[PDB]
């Protein structure tokens, strides 16, 4: 709803996980204009820091609520508040580490709040997550389409590396509002995270976020439509 979801909107973080069986726990708080596709984050490691693994890993998992849509595609999430949705996502990096996450988004006293958990495994001990050799995600693009009742997303992503190189992972979501919405048809989700700033550990970092659907069918008619 135009009522319920602001111009400008602010949420609140609580992630728990584990890498390669390092626990961890942290908080943060964000905002920014869902409509609009903009959102930055401020992150704070409050448990298990520092963390012995690339940061990168985790900021893919602190906000589905701000993402940009042409006018004739359903916002099936933002539709879904104030009761919200879940989400549950799968990465399979292309040296055989795994991170499995799931995530509670919802509406209280007109902030979203997000409670995040995530399972980071078998990483290779000297490869480049656990290492820290990482530089920042490439630009995504989010294929987007419904199936069995929830909306689904697949990206090709891809990690930079401090030595030039890459790294990359399939990752599979899978995004379900808690009461019954229209769900969209297929279309892609354009997506640039970057780190804005961290201290030296990265156990306060903070995030920016730029995501906006573009219709992947219809010619013309639908290109830059809304
Ligand atoms: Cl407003
Ligand atoms: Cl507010
Ligand atoms: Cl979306
Ligand atoms: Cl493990
Ligand atoms: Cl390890
Ligand atoms: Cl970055
Ligand atoms: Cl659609
Ligand atoms: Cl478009």
């Amino acid at each position: 709803n135009m009522a319920i979801i602001k111009e400008f909107m602010r949420f609140k973080v609580h992630m728990e996980g584990s890498v390669n069986g390092h626990e961890f726990e942290i908080e943060g708080e964000g905002e920014g204009r869902p409509y609009e596709g903009t959102q930055t984050a401020k992150l704070k490691v409050t448990k298990g820091g520092p963390l012995p693994f690339a940061w990168d890993i985790l900021s893919p998992q602190f906000s589905k609520a701000y993402v940009k849509h042409p006018a004739d595609i359903p916002d099936y999430l933002k539709l879904s508040f104030p009761e919200g949705f879940k989400w549950e996502r799968v990465m399979n990096f292309e040296d055989g580490g795994v991170v499995t996450v799931t995530q509670d988004s919802s509406l209280q006293d007109g902030e979203f709040i997000y409670k995040v958990k995530l399972r980071g495994t078998n990483f290779p001990s000297d490869g480049p997550v656990m290492q820290k050799k990482t530089m920042g995600w490439e630009a995504s693009s989010e294929r987007m389409y419904p199936e069995d009742g929830a909306l689904k997303g697949e990206i090709k992503q891809r990690l930079k590396l401090k030595d030039g190189g890459h790294y990359d992972a399939e990752v599979k979501t899978t995004y379900k509002a808690k009461k019954p919405v229209q769900l969209p048809g297929a279309y892609n989700v354009n997506i640039k995270l970057d780190i804005t700033s961290h201290n030296e550990d990265y156990t306060i970092v903070e995030q920016y976020e730029r995501a906006e659907g573009r219709h992947s069918t219809g010619g013309m008619d639908e290109l830059y439509k809304a």
